């Protein structure tokens, strides 16, 4: 729990990056004037004021202030091409030759799909969004359609978008659909929650591992549940991979052998281009065939717009292929487990959580497992290492999660671990 | 109709005969789509165009047909195909960095320029599409006030979401939505006696888009934003589309202020975006420093391509002067669509504001989505396929939006279509 010392050294902690990034602190004050609180992105805000970036080229970037990062948030995993890829600039001037707001098909659109529908084993058949928000929705939309039941059980801590959002129990702003909260892998928990609600869910909703609730692997026997009283309820399993999809060539699925009924993507697959797709079983997908009587609609101005699918065929086909997800997922594995043996020789209380290229840092000597693990974590002491890792140059989430992009190296990655050990060097003092 | 049918029949085959190359288009699309498909108003009978490339208003099909584009993204494509200045602006985020995971200047600067324009947003947030945009609108509302029923209008249109064009869609959000009719003063006003009290939000288009371009009349707005102060519901004005008309969009023409306004289409320069504003006072629930802030992220809500395009398009290319022009270089083309039916006795009329334009082939008043559903249905389609055997393609349900790209030419062979229709035809009408 929180302390007046830790405390006292985040607020010196603050008052520096402060006085070091004047020009920063001025942007907020007028971003004021035409935004609430100078945001339009709520992740983005931190205390006392955001960075405001100036310019980026790989993996590195430059504030107003002049200081020079590594970027090791990555775009919370959209980022996989870091701020200059040169095929995706080509695919961006590919899209404009064709032409911009064509209002009608293009053949890219169809090229796109078959990509994704290749890439994924559980995808027979592919619709595109605009984000990872209108996926989910739409998949919840597919399944209370299909079954004409009302009730959901999604998970504490669980995040699939800006109208889904459990990351810290019910949302006031959340689209009212009838949410049964559980508690992330609790098998006994969740198996009792599913007897008494089972025959009235129209859906199942859950990452394969939380993404901004932590980083937190799903275990077997939790997703073994979850796929078993699925089908024996008749509800539709969504596994919103939107974070986890780059984890293997075919996601955690693949790397599972579990099928959802349903699957959510967004973040990387477009190229970084906006983007959002929901896909799964061709009898439930083929509910959205305009030819069909009865056809459920689904339009958005921007699903089939050039430069996304453009520079998503380009993402998936010519950069971040099947095998170069293998090889990221394993130069992540090693990275991760470098950073945990540096916690475990210095005896620190700290540990990082994730899969492959993804990670994030608690301080807590538990096994992280559910929200409540997470919750429990040091938070005053997640604060400070964010500011640490600033000093040293290295960009990653306020909330202590990298998303590895392509373009990190070994001199990126190296500097990484030299700044955790000293920040385990110079904070020895809180970390009793 | 049986005769009407089987000029569909034989217009639909002459359209198979012409596109041939988009027909195995359409066949190779179904492997990985549902109909081929990835957003349902693209998608006609017997198959849709599948286009090749554009430039300016013109583009070229997959079997070589070249067209002039007056659908212009159903309003969001207002530049024409190749904008120098939307290029331009392309090209300098490319130069600030793609995905920089952190605010730029840019967001600030773009959200200045839509605060300024818009005379009753006082503070904005960008979401990645329209339906984002009224999904947030409708969270706003419910959470602000604590209340869960709607209103809203049989013919509303407000995004994948919120499809209320021919009533409830199972697919819909389950918010609790109650439909009133459109231009109702004396049903709508009976509907807020019932429901007023638990009333979160009035949600309605200054002008049915999709629905049909049917202008909203002044009695039923006026009803509704003196009814919403009385009950306490926030009303929203969905200008997603009618915002083009003027500066300041419809409210800007009206003088009646929304509480909230939600945009979309054309702001961003022609990339993905949407965005919510309002009142000072509700937006600022969203300020992240705020005690029990609402939380609004979003991967590509402040993305750079928007951020940068957007700006551009506000200040350099639509203008408010700019908006004015075309506003009333539709209204005279409009106009002269009219007369076009008028002097040839047709029963037909467009329907419409500024530089949006709907076909309806009855002579009766279009005030309502019942009054579109009950105009010929069989001819809107004739008209569609006898438009693109002309060179000229606009929605397969009769709407244009005319870009800033569409000039004298295009214009005089719309007009001549139309009459070439009417005279052709004319056995069917
Ligand atoms: C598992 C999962 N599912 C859905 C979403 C929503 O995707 P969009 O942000 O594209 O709407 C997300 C988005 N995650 C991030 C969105 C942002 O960076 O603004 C935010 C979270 C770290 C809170 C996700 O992680
Ligand atoms: C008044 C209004 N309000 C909200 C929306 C939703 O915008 P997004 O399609 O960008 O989500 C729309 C979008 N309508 C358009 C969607 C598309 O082109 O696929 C076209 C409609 C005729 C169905 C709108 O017209």
């Amino acid at each position: 729990s929180d302390t007046a010392e830790k405390a006292q050294a985040i607020a010196a902690a603050r008052n520096t990056f402060a006085r070091d990034n004047p020009v920063s602190a001025g942007h907020h004050e007028r971003a004021r004037r035409s935004m609430p609180g100078g945001n339009t992105r709520s992740i983005l805000f931190h205390r006392p004021f955001p960075l405001v970036i100036a310019q980026g080229t790989g993996s590195r970037f430059q504030d107003v202030d002049g200081h020079a990062y590594v970027n090791f948030l990555g775009e919370y995993t959209a980022g996989l091409f870091g701020h200059s890829h040169p095929v995706i600039r080509a695919a961006v001037e590919r899209a404009l030759a064709v032409g911009l707001n064509l209002s009608t098909q293009t053949e890219n659109e169809a090229l796109f799909a078959e990509a994704v529908c290749d890439r994924f084993p559980s995808i027979d058949l592919v619709r595109f969004t605009n984000s990872g928000t209108e996926a989910n929705l739409m998949a919840l939309a597919t399944a209370t359609a299909i079954t004409g039941r009302k009730t959901v059980l999604a998970f504490d801590g669980g995040y699939h978008g800006g109208l889904l959002n459990f990351a810290s129990g019910h949302a006031p702003t959340n689209a009212p659909y009838h949410v049964v909260l559980g508690v992330y892998n609790d098998v006994e928990g969740t198996a009792d929650l599913l007897k008494r609600h089972g025959h009235d869910c129209a859906a199942i909703l859950v990452e394969p591992m939380l993404g901004a609730g932590g980083c937190v692997p799903a275990e077997r026997a939790f997703l073994d549940l979850l796929r078993a009283e699925a089908s024996r309820c008749g509800a539709l399993l969504i596994f919103d991979e939107v974070m986890t999809s780059r984890l293997s060539g075919g996601g955690a699925q693949e790397m599972l052998g579990i099928s959802a009924d349903l699957t959510t993507l967004g973040k990387y697959i477009g190229g970084g281009m906006s983007f959002g797709a929901f896909g799964g079983r061709r009898d439930l997908m083929e509910r959205f065939d305009p030819a069909r009587d009865g056809a459920f609609a689904h339009a958005g101005t921007f699903n089939n717009n050039i430069l996304t699918m453009s520079a998503g065929h380009a993402a998936l086909t010519q950069i971040y292929t099947r095998q170069a997800a293998s090889d990221l997922s394993a130069s992540g594995d090693r990275f991760r487990a470098n950073l945990n043996r540096i916690a475990v020789e210095n005896q620190a209380p700290l540990q990082f959580t994730g899969l492959g290229s993804l990670g994030t840092i608690h301080f807590s000597r538990a096994p992280i497992r559910s929200a409540g693990d997470v919750r429990a974590a040091d938070q005053q002491l997640k604060e400070l290492f964010f500011f640490h890792m600033l000093r040293k140059g290295i960009y990653l989430a306020p909330r202590g999660m990298y998303a590895l992009s392509l373009e990190i190296a070994d001199a990126g990655r190296d500097a990484f671990a030299e700044a955790l050990a000293d920040f385990i060097g110079e904070q020895r003092a809180l970390l009793m």
